[PDB]
């Protein structure tokens, strides 16, 4: 019962996890040789990021058939041998379910644009010139492509490659539900339902509007947060989620903690957990990811605080640094050179004593790192390249752009894992589809198991605490020193015991004055520390130490 | 009138950088349309356009997708017959680019080809096994092959990987390219330049070539360039095509012999009416690479131009050209573009039109237009300068010495849009240019040329007259003088009864004369035309051109 | 006023055939006196008076023998100096030709020229010996050089024998025709049309032109039109002489292209202040040749006088004209001159008066004067006329043919006296004319326009009184709608937040508009003009104009 609150998930995103044929892209087989590996580490979820066939305009994520595994990834049978093989492990198999959008290559979408007589027409929003609005892609430029077969314009929230479903007919609800079950009857174990809080639409399409220095309108509620999710998320559990033993994770950018309070209460039959982005998009100016801004501790504390009270009495939260679409959190929130190992270990201290499910991004268990590439040629993602096009255009410098992908670049979680001192970090034997970060020298999978006090065993520990150590699962959640601009400080409680975290996100000394934190510690004993000799109150640079108190 | 072509003077429009009439910073159909009063006062009569045809722009239209549909951002079928019609107007014609060694990988053939082994376009284009493709390398860096993995094989691409290489082996496709021609002519286009023409007769076992000391890959010859079938593909297009249309046909041909352009350009073989060669182009280098710089010595030029001159004199044709899209702009190149600027222009154009065969002037020639200098990458275009420039640095060349390689020989120095005026981005856009405008505007452009009687506009419109109107310019053999001279280029032009004597200064120092039988002819001669008024009788001074005129 | 010049009505008189005064059958200055009321009454601001220049008259005028003395058969400096101040004493200007391309021969200049090869002014004309000369041929028929036995060298006239062109290589000459000009300018008159002001920058090589088959003379290409240095020598005028007096200079520039137009117009260029062109006055012709006719293709006119629009509204200024002393009466020429006269003149009048740039109204064009059929050649006057009939009928052009192209395109057409009234010779004169007056003058009089209140002459009174009304009629920038129309010629003036849309019916057939956008624009607007009374919306009649303002917020 309630399995996934005591999972650890480890994602692989498998077009950078490790080739196995040579090709330079990464594949299914290479994941199935580090089945053993993962094991080790001690997670039991794999979320594995799409495989399904896709000409890859968004790497998996415009899928052209639901149905079919992509071929340089593998075929059904391969798909089939790591689902056993986890299942022989006792490990789990998480896949992303893409259906606020599909392919312009997918059948749907091919049938839907030959006429507006076809009878998948309306799989897809179309619409006259004088009946489109405003809206920017995520993805840069207009959110309306014209399709010169009927005269009239489509939706794409992502790119031009990605157009939206039309989630307001239920003959596609049904198909999706279909589909759902193609894959739920093959024994997966739960789905992340990707920006499904997107997919109930305002079918007027007003304009927004438009901010200053801008040239998209803001869509408000007009495709995020909508009336209908709610009634989509229900109509698919009763259909098809409920017949099945899985776990559910909405992806929502934008939902708030009282709308994530109502997806998560298992009274809703819903979703299982919420994957929110509040704490990802506080070190920007403004709502715009590539106008960089520092980060502020406390407005992290306060945020990630907030999830953990509003959700803790009966909801639940994925915690997560990273993942496929962020930055590595070492380079992010850390310190990537001198204390990059303390750092990372500090980072994984502070996430892992929340309260929620942990995500573990591939390679952040050994320390990878953002890359900084000097030319945008070097560069792949659709996200970055088309940014780089738009904000050239309006007149920010290419030493601003690239230090914007250099801070927020999706390619910095894409570079491929670092198994290896070999050529290419042994993650191919031809040339990889993105480059390997030159520091694949100091920071690889090999150097980390060979090395006591890598960021490995430490992962390694934080999983078995999770098993061992029932507070973790179990403790509601405090924020301690609110405004302390260098020390995140929380406790977990029970009634008679309690966790008292202490993390220092800088790389200068913090003495702890707090004398209620103080007299606390005195009773307590050192559950994990990633700094040896402790002096008690005092934090080192990055460091992090876990008191447990019983009474 | 009968090889009308022969007297004709070709100006070339690169329509991306040529006028843009709506403001989205591309050249546009009707900004050529605007300036077609402008080119007739200039005295052209026919206008090689460069590619419209839809395109994603891998190589700006030289990749294409669909041959019969103009590309979106130029404008509609409508617009292009609004052109042709205009030109035809007055008494000016069309050539376009024919391209038809490939095509775009988004091309409808190509899109089915890909598809699977069985798919009827197939054989359209080369695919071969892994363990059957070979160690070429392609034109704009790395290999030659590349791989596609919805069948497993590799495809040819001589040019960028989104211009895979057609197959003339094949009749069928041989068959479509014609038909498609017939299109175009059947509209009443006036020609076409036959691009890379001599590419499209390929070795189909693919050998090995030998690979020089130092390269990665291997020199195909013979087995792309110059292959067997070029004289029988040229002599099956002119019989199903070419012979039914009144037309000018121009074959482009990198590496061609005189021995085969002898036979290629005779009338009586019915292949193409002129060459277009590269033997004057590629001498300013150290050796085959364009981007390993060397000065230009002046002997070498000379003896190339005039090997192609005395080739082709009895009965072949030649086009004259110092520039186009594919090369840096001549005053920079070969003239000095600051303070004899105007006056190394006029010497390069009188040295160019004082030639055997038809002038070609490239957009801005005429107002003597400069290569550009930007500092960083960024603000280049081309794929075949970005491809460069990526391959040479991993293969750890200098970032300064591959930004000069690109300063010399970039194709983006000839891109930069056209400067008309001395308003904002020199009045070829009111939004923002696709390349930047070379800075040098203010200074350099159409409307000061036109107020100033001395400008190098006049200057070419004046040669363009005296083709008119001075029979030997086009009847007149050619014999190279002073071949070893390292600063004056002297040729003569004769008829039975009739000379010219061509002396150009390719220096900025004065070179006094002292060949006798020269100075026996311009004391005899008068002079027909000049770029440095009250001429020293036997001396050059800097950047000098003299043409005497001896008919006794 | 700043630039003045680009909301005034020119009116243009032709001294010799607008009012005699004193009964030799020629018109005269005082002539033009008596009429200053009625002229400001119409609402002209400026009079643009063809040459009063003392003349030979070989060419009516613009063959000029002394740039500085009034020719005695039109009046004294007195009498001229009478109409400049009676001009100025109503607000209105006078613009005067300058006619620098040529001279008589009949000029001192020239008397003295032709004495010797080292004569002073020797080198004022184009002087060359037999063997180099070339083949043109004059525009007046016959060959371009003239063979003096004086000197046994010949002379260049593009124009009559008796029109030898001036050498502007010549500094001397130039500063001469500079000092003349002051003397105008000094006096006050108010600008200056420069005639065939782009021909004054020959090829001095003189090459040859290719004979066309059937021909005797070379075309001339650019080789005396459009020379490399044109802008040089209007700059040096400009600085020299205009650039010193409150006036306005206007460049006829046969063969000038919008791109040339745009730098001879531009302020900052300091040459003119607008372009006088012949591109719309050219297309009812086979070729090149005006005397072979062909039938006005409707689009071929409105594309043309669209793209000078377009290509002059940012910086640069057009004339507006339909015709003038060298053209037929354009409601002959381009509209109905039967049942239809009155209303299609009055389509006419607003199609042009409607679009960006300084209206010229030729005079009796503001009463629908019309073209003259005389039976035989005999009553004919113009040389060019002359003598293109005896160059055509040695050419083996029918004499039918001929008079046919006579009637269509000769000069004269516009000559014929003016018509005053139903009296004798239409009241230009007690004597006989010079020309025959036209003898529909008995219908067609400015009395009769005056005392009928639906005539041309109010209908112009009032788009006069538009352009001062009116802003958008000037600051609006053209497009042209429905382009390939062969009926209507529609096109719309726009502002920020102002349009007008003027639909003209070229036609006799009624014409439905199905052009949606056309359509919901004039719905929303109001009727600013229109020719015909009780409009059906979206409907032309025959020969129906209609202007629609549409005001935004
Ligand atoms: O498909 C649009 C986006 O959906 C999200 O769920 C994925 O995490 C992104 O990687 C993707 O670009
Ligand atoms: O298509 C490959 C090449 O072909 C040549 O004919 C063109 O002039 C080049 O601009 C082009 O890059
Ligand atoms: O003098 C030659 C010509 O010059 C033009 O400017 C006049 O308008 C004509 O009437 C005249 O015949
Ligand atoms: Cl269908
Ligand atoms: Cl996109
Ligand atoms: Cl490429
Ligand atoms: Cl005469």
């Amino acid at each position: 019962k309630d399995w996934w609150k005591k999972s650890v998930v480890y994602q692989i995103y498998p077009k950078s996890f490790n080739d196995s044929n040579g090709d330079g892209v990464g594949d299914i087989q290479g994941i199935i040789e580090k089945l053993d590996y993962l094991k080790e580490l001690g997670v039991d979820v794999i979320w594995l990021s799409p495989v399904y066939d896709s000409p890859q305009d968004d790497n998996g994520y415009d899928i052209r058939d639901y149905q079919k595994i992509y071929e340089e990834y593998g075929d059904m049978a391969t798909f089939d041998q790591l689902l056993q093989g986890l299942h022989d492990r006792d490990m789990k198999l998480v896949m992303d379910l893409v259906v606020n959008h599909t392919s312009d290559e997918h059948k749907w979408f091919e049938e839907s644009r030959k006429s507006k007589d076809n009878p998948y027409r309306d799989y897809y929003f179309w619409r006259e010139e004088n009946e489109i609005n405003n809206w920017g892609s995520i993805f840069s430029g207009p959110a309306w492509e014209l399709d010169e077969k009927t005269g009239e314009y489509y939706l794409h929230l992502f790119s031009k490659k990605q157009p939206d479903l039309n989630w307001e007919n239920p003959k596609l609800r049904q198909d999706v539900y279909n589909m759902m079950k193609f894959w739920l009857d093959k024994g997966i174990d739960g789905f992340r339902m990707d920006v499904i809080n997107f997919i109930s639409k305002n079918t007027d399409f007003p304009d927004g509007p438009v901010p200053d220095g801008q040239i998209y309108g803001d869509a408000g509620n007009d495709f995020c947060n909508g009336p209908r999710i709610h009634e989509f998320l229900q109509e698919m559990n009763q259909e098809v989620t409920s017949k099945y033993d899985v776990m559910t994770v909405g992806e929502m950018p934008g939902a708030s903690t009282t709308d994530a309070q109502i997806y998560t209460n298992p009274a809703n039959n819903e979703v299982d957990m919420i994957f929110t982005f509040e704490h990802m998009n506080l070190d920007s100016d403004s709502d715009n990811k590539w106008d960089l801004k520092p980060i502020y501790l406390p407005d992290l504390k306060e945020n990630m605080s907030e999830w953990q009270v509003a959700l803790q009495e009966n909801g639940w939260n994925s915690l997560y640094w990273n993942n496929h679409d962020q930055p590595r959190i070492v380079s992010r929130f850390g310190n990537d050179n001198r204390f990059r190992v303390r750092s990372a270990k500090m980072l994984a201290t502070c996430l892992h004593m929340m309260k929620g499910t942990p995500y573990i991004y591939q390679g952040e268990e050994i320390g990878m790192t953002n890359v900084h590439f000097e030319t945008l040629d070097d560069y792949r993602d659709i996200e970055t390249l088309n940014m780089y096009k738009e904000r050239k255009e309006q007149g920010h410098s290419h030493e601003s752009i690239m230090q914007s992908i250099y801070t927020k670049g999706r390619d910095n979680a894409r570079t491929p894992y670092q198994w290896d001192n070999s050529e290419n970090a042994g993650f191919t034997t031809g040339t990889p589809w993105l480059k390997v970060n030159p520091r694949y020298t100091e920071i690889n999978n090999e150097e980390a198991l060979k090395n006591p006090d890598s960021i490995f065993y430490y992962y390694q520990n934080l999983i078995k605490l999770r098993k061992t150590t029932e507070i973790i699962t179990t403790g509601n959640y405090r924020l301690l020193l609110p405004k302390d601009e260098a020390i995140f400080a929380y406790e977990r409680y029970t009634e008679n015991e309690k966790l008292v975290v202490l993390c220092n996100f800088t790389e200068e000394e913090q003495v702890i004055s707090d004398e209620t934190i103080l007299n606390e510690i005195q009773k307590g004993s050192v559950l994990v520390n990633n700094v040896p000799n402790i002096i008690e109150g005092t934090l080192r640079p990055y460091e992090a130490i876990v008191y447990q108190i019983k009474g």
